[PDB]
């Protein structure tokens, strides 16, 4: 027996011994060694209600990774709003790697496995774990990156879809690769490879899967209608550099003769708004060399438009910027109970 409830959760992770990456240092004085055996509990004929919108693991999620952002990716300035601070900021080594969540004594996690869930509501096939699967806290705007799939089709997740102030998540069932570099040897400038092909294919999956939500409206994408570069591009962290990059080409409604490789203009700032709290990081010029990283795209953040009743579109524009709905994302499927 058992009753929702909130505790303090505790990590775990495959962290190395000597490894410098901040991730690894970070879940080596944070986090327990992951359960070597892991076994779920299979609840027959349990009904559960989950709420993927108020969840308090996403609130502790997040405070982990502010902490480990806090003490792995120390900006040279911070102008955090009057007096500045202008500390020790070395490059670093930075690759995400999976941490679980995991519950104390008297706590179990249950896990939502139907295949179709979408976040809210009633679950039929539940289990109950000790701790979450690995879960890999990837900082970034408009594309979920490196993240698991939906199991069977595009879901589509929202705490209220007649909302339009709500952000929905669209979870993809077949991911799309994204490969970034900045060529070695203006420094700042890089481009991100798409297969147009493949990315057209899901976007025009995309929108069927919103007009079955919107009673068969013509869906539009468009640009975000404003904003910071930060949600204006699409921005993520790549070997410790910001790369911020446009996304125009991939939400246009344009897709013919488009279904080559899409290059998407990209730039490597030193100037960042910051995601944890409302402040401005300064980081030093970008490393040398050859800077690569190969992303899986797994979903998107989107914005719906308003005051469209009265038409016969919604517009749906890329979206961003409160890393918990990233967190959400990864942990939709699970909820803390208290056993009773
Ligand atoms: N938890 C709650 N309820 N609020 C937190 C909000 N608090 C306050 C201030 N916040 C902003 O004001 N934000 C707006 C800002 C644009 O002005 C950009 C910010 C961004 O997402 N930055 C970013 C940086 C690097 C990468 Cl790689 C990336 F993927 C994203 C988001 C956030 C946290
Ligand atoms: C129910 O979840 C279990 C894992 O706990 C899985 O093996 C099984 O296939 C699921 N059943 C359905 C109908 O999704
Ligand atoms: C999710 O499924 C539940 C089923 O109970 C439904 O009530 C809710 O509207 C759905 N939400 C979305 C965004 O489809
Ligand atoms: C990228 O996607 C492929 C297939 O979708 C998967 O096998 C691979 O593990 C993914 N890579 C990462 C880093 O998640
Ligand atoms: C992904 O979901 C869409 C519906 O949203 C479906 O048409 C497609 O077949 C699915 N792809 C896979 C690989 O399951
Ligand atoms: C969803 O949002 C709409 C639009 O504001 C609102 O009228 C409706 O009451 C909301 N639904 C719930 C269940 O809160
Ligand atoms: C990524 O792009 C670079 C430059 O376009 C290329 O050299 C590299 O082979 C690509 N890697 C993958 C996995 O696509
Ligand atoms: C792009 O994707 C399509 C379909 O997924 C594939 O057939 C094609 O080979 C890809 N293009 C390149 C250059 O790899
Ligand atoms: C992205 O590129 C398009 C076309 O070059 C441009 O109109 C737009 O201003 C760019 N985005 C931003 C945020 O500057
Ligand atoms: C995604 O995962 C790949 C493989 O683990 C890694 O090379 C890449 O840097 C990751 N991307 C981000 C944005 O963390």
């Amino acid at each position: 027996v058992w009753k929702d409830a909130d505790t303090t959760l505790f990590c775990a992770s495959d962290a190395k011994a000597y490894e410098t990456e901040v991730h690894n240092v970070w879940a080596t004085h944070a986090c327990v060694p992951t359960d070597p055996n892991p076994q779920e509990i299979h609840l027959e004929n349990v009904t559960e209600n989950f709420n993927m919108w108020k969840n308090n693991m996403v609130e502790q999620m997040h405070e982990d990774i502010i902490s480990l952002w806090d003490q792995s990716l120390q900006p040279c300035v911070k102008l955090t709003g009057g007096s500045v601070i202008k500390q020790a900021c070395p490059k670093i080594s930075f690759d995400p790697i999976p941490i679980h969540y995991c519950t104390p004594a008297g706590y179990v996690i249950l896990k939502c496995n139907d295949k179709n869930f979408n976040g809210t509501g009633p679950c039929k096939n539940v289990s109950s774990v000790q701790c979450t699967h690995g879960i890999k806290p990837v900082v970034s705007t408009q594309l979920l990156l490196n993240g698991s799939l939906a199991e069977e089709e595009i879901i589509i997740r929202s705490e209220n879809l007649t909302n339009n102030a709500k952000t929905i998540i669209v979870h993809l069932n077949k991911s799309v690769e994204i490969n970034c570099t900045r060529p070695s040897n203006d420094i700042r400038k890089a481009y991100c490879e798409i297969n147009g092909t493949k990315w057209n294919k899901v976007l025009k999956q995309v929108t069927e899967k919103l007009k079955e939500h919107f009673n068969n409206k013509t869906i539009i994408f468009q640009p975000p209608s404003g904003g910071d570069l930060e949600i204006t591009m699409h921005s993520f962290n790549c070997r410790g550099e910001f790369f911020y990059c446009n996304t125009t080409q991939l939400f246009n409604n344009t897709c013919k003769g488009c279904n080559g490789t899409i290059t998407l203009p990209c730039k490597i700032k030193q100037i960042i708004n910051m995601w944890q709290g409302t402040g401005q990081a300064m980081y030093a010029p970008p490393i040398d060399g050859k800077i690569n990283c190969v992303s899986n795209i797994t979903g998107i953040l989107l914005t719906r438009d308003g005051g469209a009743n009265n038409t016969s579109n919604e517009t749906f524009r890329p979206g961003g910027g409160d890393m918990r709905d990233n967190w959400r994302s990864e942990l939709y499927k699970y909820k803390v109970v208290q056993i009773e």
